[PDB]
C-alpha cells in the first residue's frame, strides 16, 4: 500500500500513483477534446488515427505505475515488460511515421521550385564559372572562391559524397540547389521590406519571390515597393499588372511572364511541374517488432518475482536494454525528421513543437542510462521516468492544440 509507505516514512510511491493519475486525467481529457473538436481544422489537418496510437502510449506509460508499485503476481511482471518496453514503441513508431511524411511531403516541395529555376535560370552538370570568375556547378551553386581547379573539385566531392571529376547529375544539383534556396530564405527574412511579403504568400508564390532575388538579388527585388504591397494585400490582377511595365519585364520578358503568371494564379501552371492507411500499416509494424523483442525475451528469460509494495522481478539487463535500445532508435529517427521539419509551418507550426519534443526527449532518456543503472532505487526511478517522458510528449505536443480548441476557437480556422 503506498498510502502505509507514506505512513512509515516513505512518500516515493504515493508521489509515483499521483503523478500517474493526474496523468491518465489529462490523457483521457486530451483524448476526449480531439474526439469532440475532430472535425475542426487543428485536428482534422493532421494525422488523428496517428494521434490516438501516440495518446494511447502516453496512456500505457502512466499505467506501468500500478505495475511497478503493485501487490506480487507474476502478470505484472509480464505487463511491466509489455508497458515500458512497448508503451515509447507505440508513441514514438506513430511520431517517426508523422515525422517521415512531413520530411517526404518538405522534401518534393522543394523539388518544385528547382524544376522551376532549372527552366528559368538554367542549369550545367560540370563545373564552370561565374562572371566574377569562381567556381560553380548546377543552377550558379558556388563551390569555392579560390583560383583553384582542384580545390572546387575536393569541395564538390565533400558536397556530394563521391568522387564526381567535376560532373554531377540533376538529383545531385538538386541537393545542391536546396543550401541556395535555404541561404536566399533566410536573407529574405532578414531583410525588413522582403520579410512581411514572404510571410504573407503561399507556398507556390513564395517560389516566385525566391525566383525574383535569384535574378535581381534581394535589394534588387526590394525595388518592386508598390507591387510588393499589392502582393502582400493579394492583389494578385493588379500586381501583375504593375509588374508588367518594369524594366525587368522589359529586359527578360519570356522569363518575367512565367514569374508574374505564378503570381496571379499561385499555381504552376506557367511551368512544366503518401497515404494514410499506410501510416496506420507502418506504426503498427514498427510496434509489432517490439513487440517481438519482448516475447522474445518472456522465452528467453521468462518474467518471475525475485523474492513489499515495490514489484521486484526477475528482468535481467538484456531483458531492459534490448527494447531499450529499439525504442532509442524509434527516438533518433524522431529527432532526426523531426529536426529537419523543425521550420515547416504547416498545422499552426505543429512541427515546431515536435522538434522541441524530441530534444527533451534525447535529454531525458540519455540522462536515465547512468542515472538507472547507478542507482539502487530502480523501481521508483523507472516510474518517473516513463511518467516524465509521457508528460513531455503530451506537455509539448498536445497541450499547445488543446489550448487554441479550448481557449482560441477564433483561431482554429484553415
Ligand atoms: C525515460 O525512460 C523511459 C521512458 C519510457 N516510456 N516513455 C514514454 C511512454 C509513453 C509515451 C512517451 N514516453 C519507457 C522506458 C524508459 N526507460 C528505460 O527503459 C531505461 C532503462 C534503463 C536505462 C535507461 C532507460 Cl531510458
Ligand atoms: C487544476 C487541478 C489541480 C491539479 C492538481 C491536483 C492536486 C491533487 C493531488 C493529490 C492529493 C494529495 C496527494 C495524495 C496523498 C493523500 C494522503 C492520504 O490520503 O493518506
Ligand atoms: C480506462 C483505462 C485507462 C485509460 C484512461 C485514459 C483514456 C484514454 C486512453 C487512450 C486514448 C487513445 C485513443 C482512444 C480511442 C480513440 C477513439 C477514436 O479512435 O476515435
Ligand atoms: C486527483 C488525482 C488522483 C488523486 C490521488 C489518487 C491516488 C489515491 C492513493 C491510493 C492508491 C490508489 C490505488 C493505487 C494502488 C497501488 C497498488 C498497491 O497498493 O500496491
Ligand atoms: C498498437 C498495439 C497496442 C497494444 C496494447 C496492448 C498490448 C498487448 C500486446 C500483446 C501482449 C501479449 C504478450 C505475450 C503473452 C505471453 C505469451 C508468451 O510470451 O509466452
Ligand atoms: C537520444 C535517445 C537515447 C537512446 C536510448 C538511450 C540509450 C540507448 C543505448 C544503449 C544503452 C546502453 C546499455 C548498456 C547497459 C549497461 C549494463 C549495466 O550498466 O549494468
Amino acid at each position: 500500500s503506498p498510502v502505509q509507505y507514506l505512513r512509515w516514512g516513505d512518500p516515493a510511491p504515493i508521489a509515483a500513483v499521483v503523478f500517474a493519475c493526474l496523468g491518465l486525467l489529462a490523457t483521457l481529457f486530451v483524448t476526449v477534446v480531439f474526439i469532440i473538436y475532430r472535425d475542426t481544422p487543428v485536428v482534422k489537418s493532421s494525422s488523428r488515427e496517428l494521434c490516438y496510437i501516440i495518446l494511447a502510449g502516453i496512456c500505457l506509460g502512466y499505467l506501468c505505475t500500478f505495475c511497478l508499485i503493485a501487490k506480487p503476481k507474476q502478470i505484472y511482471c509480464y505487463l511491466q515488460r509489455i508497458g515500458i518496453g512497448l508503451s515509447p514503441a507505440m508513441s514514438y513508431s506513430a511520431l517517426v511515421t508523422k515525422t517521415y511524411r512531413a520530411a517526404r511531403i518538405l522534401a518534393m516541395s522543394k523539388k518544385n521550385i528547382f524544376e522551376m529555376l532549372r527552366i528559368d535560370e538554367g542549369l550545367r552538370l560540370k563545373i564552370y564559372k561565374d562572371t566574377e570568375g569562381y567556381y560553380t556547378i548546377g543552377i550558379g551553386h558556388l563551390l569555392t572562391k579560390s583560383p583553384s581547379l582542384n580545390a572546387a573539385k575536393s569541395e564538390l566531392d565533400k558536397a556530394i559524397g563521391r568522387n564526381t571529376n567535376g560532373v554531377i547529375t540533376k538529383d545531385e544539383a538538386e541537393k545542391l540547389f536546396n543550401q541556395d534556396v535555404d541561404a536566399a530564405v533566410r536573407g529574405i527574412l532578414r531583410n525588413a521590406k522582403l520579410k512581411p511579403v514572404y510571410d504573407s504568400l503561399d507556398a507556390v508564390r513564395r517560389a516566385a519571390l525566391i525566383n525574383m532575388v535569384f535574378q535581381m538579388g534581394e535589394t534588387g527585388v526590394a525595388g518592386f515597393t508598390n507591387s510588393l504591397r499589392m502582393l502582400q494585400q493579394k492583389r494578385w490582377d493588379e500586381a501583375a499588372v504593375n509588374l508588367a511595365k518594369s524594366r525587368w519585364y522589359n529586359q527578360t520578358p519570356n522569363r518575367a511572364k512565367r514569374v508574374i503568371t505564378t503570381f496571379r494564379t499561385g499555381t504552376w501552371d506557367a511551368y512544366k511541374i503518401m497515404s494514410a492507411c499506410a501510416q496506420l500499416v507502418i506504426a503498427f509494424i514498427l510496434i509489432c517488432i517490439q513487440l517481438g523483442i519482448i516475447v522474445a525475451l518472456f522465452i528467453m528469460e521468462p518474467p518471475d518475482i525475485m523474492h513489499e509494495v515495490y514489484l521486484i522481478c526477475n528482468t535481467t539487463n538484456l531483458g531492459v536494454v534490448a527494447p531499450l535500445g529499439y525504442n532509442g532508435l524509434l527516438i533518433l529517427a524522431c529527432t532526426f525528421y523531426a529536426f529537419k521539419t523543425r521550420n515547416v509551418p504547416a498545422n499552426f507550426n505543429e512541427a515546431k513543437y515536435i522538434a522541441f519534443t524530441m530534444y527533451t526527449t534525447c535529454i531525458i532518456w540519455l540522462a536515465f542510462v547512468p542515472i538507472y543503472f547507478g542507482s539502487n532505487y530502480k523501481i521508483i526511478t523507472m516510474c518517473f521516468s516513463v511518467s516524465l517522458s509521457a508528460t513531455v510528449a503530451l506537455g509539448c505536443m498536445f497541450v499547445p492544440k488543446v489550448y487554441i480548441i479550448l481557449a482560441k476557437p477564433e483561431r482554429n480556422v484553415r
